[PDB]
């Protein structure tokens, strides 16, 4: 195998891949927007596929949860797959007043509680950075379709099931727009590798005001996401 | 759905359970070793099932690459599902001198470079420590099939690709035994529910003198250690 | 006095300042950009001066040197003077292999060795991240004045006199483009007031090749960076 | 001197030693449980000596109070006087709300908010782990003897007269079952040296519950935990 | 120029300078303080200036707000301009219990929220420490001029607009006598040059009661504290 | 009693109180310089004795090793005991190069690797600061006796036996003068008291050029200190 986390060879992935976490979500994504799918990975379940949106290349893989799992696929892509551009799409919940369910939210960083970065500049403060050219062209991508967007910081957390008080506080009063479980990790990545990641994500929570999307509604932003990014691409 | 990350409902999981990273692995242990095995699981493609192992109930599922990843599995099935007892089933690296690959080592305690343990206990140390009763359990199964075991510390990563120099040695210096990516973040959880977790893996690689097992030999050793698991099972 | 540190009345500062470390150089720009330019404070020798450019108001102020210093007068801008946005107009270091001296760099966020940031998120990774229209507006401006930009990440840092062995070395790896000492500061205080802040950098010197910008160089780097971020005031 | 802290020459001291935090008590163990007893060292008035029990040669020294005394004495006697195996035998205090005075605790692994092992690990978590042929040895010998105990982790301070909020509760919700000031020093240096270490405590205060045992209940628990010391050496 | 920020000469500075953070304060100092005064640096409108008291040449100049801004200046005034000794004439807050109002404190040590001093003894807690001798003239000018004073530990924070809950009842528990910005990043610098430092500050607020001296009251505070300085100089 | 390590009587110690690591020197400083001595302590082995110098009531006691045991110590006397000064008096290592075997360094400061102090302090800086007027007692003894000394920054650490590669450089870089394990635990615990604290020691080592005193040479260098400190007292 060309790694040990992914069967496919040299050359199965495109140079611009989408990801998300939940290897079924990449599948659906595979089958309902991608010509002439081909799936290039089922090791640990964590499938991948490479055909084609509106004549180029584009693939789509799931990446599990949390940064330890998006770290060694995207290692991996960056590194051995020589994948030059990763859009992370996804879900997230969000803490500031201004921002609603069904929000689409681009990243353009994100803070975090893991040591991960801590541990790439000499205990330092290292921004996970979006690349500019990703965020410009998920922006202009949904101003062209008309879906409203917010554009800003997200903060990546190791822990799912938080038990700690004030963070969702702090993170609100300076304005955090999207919590979710990856970004942080893959952004030094892409730098490590002179290559470029962004994240997109819709609300599905709003944990201060506790509003919740119904299933529909999920639906519905997931679409308006995923077109957003599928135009990006267009434009990578 | 019971958890939005488990289609099972409470009770489909028996009290003890076995966790491996691949959901697939799950697969093979309930296909090969569980009796009247049925799926309690597919969400995310994190397989999970349940059956009898010599008569005693037992469930065995996946739990996905890192901490924040069977962080989100271990606590879901210590609070919503009621288990008792969870074993993770594994692979390592070993850094220690006197440990070979092969090797079946039993982890008393954990170390990491992940936050998620001084988040609990107000930025102390908090070792993330085995069960007694489920390290001797280990113990005790190995020495009843003539398996030897090396017993004690391992160290949980958050990076895969590690790119850390002088982490290796320091580790061999105070004989860590196995190197892998989630015990540290399973036996903490065990705690706060007032349950109880272990971990046993097989020695893949040697990280200093760079042996590695052929995979022959990484099937001989899974063989081992799942039936010390196993039978670990029916004095727990 | 309406602050401890500016004399200035509230409204004497127009809704957009520019800033830079040193006041004489806010001088520098009131006289040869800015139309009916008054001068609003003195206070420390910290010149500020209010005009037009281009018809539209504009100040712009000198902010010293460091963290703490920036701190004091952006946080009195904001929430004492109602500015909207400030940009930071300076010069930096590169560490960047495809970064020359003369470059012309947008920030969109800063790492640090500060512990400013952590203390504002519970010790946790929180970017200083530069608001993405005043970034689109620095980098539109630009294309429209025919100047080439770098776009991504800086590092602030709160000793000019380094002593710290590998740090250009890691800041190399992930490709930050800038060294400076005030951005990082900057960012959080524009969140914290829903404000908005940008920063805009010369390359002086390369800190890995020892390359240096003539005084003809720096003259023609400082003429595209302050016509770059006053063209960008027109559209903010 | 063979070393700055001890008169002892080499070979005075048994290949096991049992400590405790007063040289008086030291002097009582060797007093009432050691035959053919004799003082090997006097130096700072930290009594040590040598003698048998039933049979085999046995040691018991003072080690006084915190991680930097145990340090010095224990390094020394792994360094220097060849030692295998120490077992520290003292009192602690609990959090733990099934855990009551009287009780027996047998440590397991130690956490602690002293900085030594921080900096064994490059900064990050050591876990300090007794060695599991140690654990197991004091656990069968109060099995032999009758005695119940309690197994799991205990919590190392740094300060007697603590003035920390929310310590005693998070130390309580993991089930720490012991609180003392020593045993997260001892298991790393056993680590260093390739040897066993080993905690056992009786519980003379809970921290939660403000009980405190009795002058009598004292004595009853120090005679059941000094018995299930002595017994396990003969193991060791 | 002789340095990035300072136009003045080798020479042009005394062995001594008196350092306070407004240069237009060093103006003040220079003109009814000094006598035979020139100034000798205009650079970033940092007014630096040469002349005698008591016949003895002494230099004033200002450092600006914050830890890396005295650094700055320190660090090239100790390394180019071989200066001998700096002492910071400033004005401070106090939270102590026992401390009012316009009292002179006299600093010995300085604690700090900055990050510079860590970074110098490889993350360790370094005390930047006043040199005794500077101690000492200024405690044996004042009484020497009649005027009482305070002798103790100051704190030097890097935010002026501080969010930071129970900081100020814990410097109030240890008995700070003083909270300013500079401190405790300008004694480490003269240490590393083998050279000498102090700082004296007058109480210009108490934190915990919110008593305030007049502008009256600062004047004759003021007056005291460049008195004890300069007759200090003579000692030193 | 009166406390649990300490079996005096409340008055039973003056107000002032030297203290040494070892019980049998501060039996030796006893019997030999105080007059009228009694023993007031002897739990733990912890001898303290209480006579009068040159007619003023003065008490000698040790206090362990390390970090963790004086401040049970010192925590103690000034608590119950209600002592007002307390001078610590010992030996310790320099790496200063121009400081030497034998010399006297008389201790404002300490730095430390121990945690005790960020604790006190919200996880800052907290510099560990000798009271003056006991700094400035032995400073004036000394002269008075026309012994030599040296007198600043001092490093306690928790680790006798350092394994710590570039501190030894660092602290000589920065001018430390003395390396010893306790006093940057004693001069928080006067703070919190509001009482007095110091400390002198004696160089028995170079830690850089591995000069090291002969043990005639450290009975003169103790016979200096402790008559400096004895004489000290008297003015306090």
């Amino acid at each position: 195998m060309a790694t040990p986390h992914n069967s496919a060879k040299v050359g199965d992935f495109a140079e611009t891949v989408l990801m998300c976490g939940d290897p079924l979500r990449a599948k659906l994504i595979a089958d309902n927007y991608l010509e002439n799918a081909k799936q290039v990975n089922s090791v640990r379940g964590m499938l991948g596929f490479t055909g084609t949106y509106k004549g180029k290349p584009l693939s789509v893989m799931g990446h599990g949860m949390g940064i330890p799992s998006i770290s060694i696929y995207a290692e991996e892509l960056y590194n051995v797959y020589k994948v030059k551009t990763i859009i992370r799409v996804g879900t997230c919940g969000t803490v500031d007043p201004n921002v609603h369910v069904r929000d689409v939210c681009i990243v353009t960083a994100s803070g975090t509680d893991s040591n991960v970065n801590r541990m790439r500049l000499l205990g330092h403060d290292f921004p996970a950075t979006a690349n500019f050219e990703v965020v410009s062209a998920l922006v202009e991508s949904a101003k062209a379709l008309n879906i409203p967007t917010q554009v800003g910081k997200a903060y990546s957390t190791d822990i799912f099931y938080s038990k700690e008080q004030g963070l969702n506080e702090a993170l609100a009063q300076y304005h955090f727009i999207a919590v979710e479980m990856e970004s942080a990790g893959l952004f030094p990545i892409a730098d490590y590798y002179g290559a470029r990641a962004g994240c997109i994500c819709t609300v599905s929570d709003h944990i201060i005001t506790h509003e919740s999307a119904t299933p529909e509604e999920r639906q519905t932003s997931f679409q308006n996401m995923i077109k957003i990014a599928l135009e990006a691409t267009l434009k990578l």
